[PDB]
């Protein structure tokens, strides 16, 4: 089975982000988000709360920084496949993530000098991170 | 529309590197593109394009990281090119990278920690759409 840190952050239909410490300290009815065997999202209410006592937490820091904090055995998705964390770091593979993401918020910088690039066909390229940025 | 020097692009031949590197030293390199069907392909630069002093804007996203780019700057949402800006007055989503890498571990001794149960398929997603799992 395994285990998370208490701020890792769990999805709720009806909270938003909620810590899974809170979620199981408080044994709160909440409904979190599932994938099933044909890569269909769905939703379903927490059925157990497990307190896992102490256990030995390493922090898994992802290429853009963000954290993961777990046991060694707790497994993650990868593509097809769910396997313990620490394997998809000894193996390097990715860890599924959202393959979208909203802009928060916006601001102003005034002027700089910016810059373009051209390519023959289709016009874009990718960014770090994965963004397509175009010019078509 | 044009992006800030710093904007990270992926190459093949040296990795990232800031637009504004590769377009004011008209550094040859391989990019990499998406075609109509959703497939990404390698391509050389065609074109280097300083376009000088623009108003610029940055973009914060729900992670934290930034982008940098003038307004009109179109970039891709679920197969469309949209202008950044209307990107943000609509709150659609940016694409799209699917997955990433763990880059390191730090052990953090012992804590208490926790996990939950569902009743089918025994995953749940956390933040950023990881998906945990206890199957």
């Amino acid at each position: 089975g395994g285990a998370l840190s208490y701020e890792t952050e769990i999805l709720t239909v009806e909270y938003g982000l909620l810590p899974i410490g809170k979620i199981v300290e408080k044994r709160i009815e909440c409904t979190v988000y599932s994938v099933d065997n044909n890569g269909n999202i769905y939703t379903q209410p927490v059925a157990q709360w497990h307190d896992r006592g102490e256990q030995e937490v390493f922090e898994y820091c992802l290429e853009d920084g963000s954290l993961i904090r777990a046991t060694k055995d707790h497994k993650f998705m990868v593509d097809g496949q769910m396997l313990p964390i620490d394997e998809i770091f000894e193996r390097e593979l990715d860890l599924m993530r959202n393959p979208g993401i909203k802009i928060a918020t916006r601001k102003y910088l005034g002027k700089q000098n910016v810059y373009d690039i051209g390519v023959e066909r289709d016009h874009n390229f990718a960014l770090k991170n994965g963004f397509i940025a175009s010019n078509a």
